[PDB]
């Protein structure tokens, strides 16, 4: 429909710093930041996508 | 599939200053401006989505 989302295409950054801003992926893991959960959504392939913005 | 989708990423934003565009809550609220509707849904984790663009 309509959603909220992350874009995480410029994704995986090697080197990046990131306040405190965490993501809920769909295992039930807080990600730190961006740069935390966008990484491991490329190395996941497929089996990480965003349960919601915030902790878990 | 496709959709039409808001970046809720670099928010919370503390101080932020928002012509006037508002969006409409999962909740039936309607959001002044981007800035009130992404802080929200930091501070929701996952009971607030948007059920579209505009007022409710």
């Amino acid at each position: 429909l309509a959603a909220v989302s992350v874009d995480c295409s410029e994704y995986p950054k090697p080197a990046c710093t990131m306040e405190y801003r965490p993501l809920c992926g769909s295992d039930n893991k807080t990600y730190g930041n961006k740069c935390n959960f966008c990484n491991a959504v490329v190395e996941s392939n497929g089996t990480l996508t965003l349960s919601h913005f915030g902790k878990c």
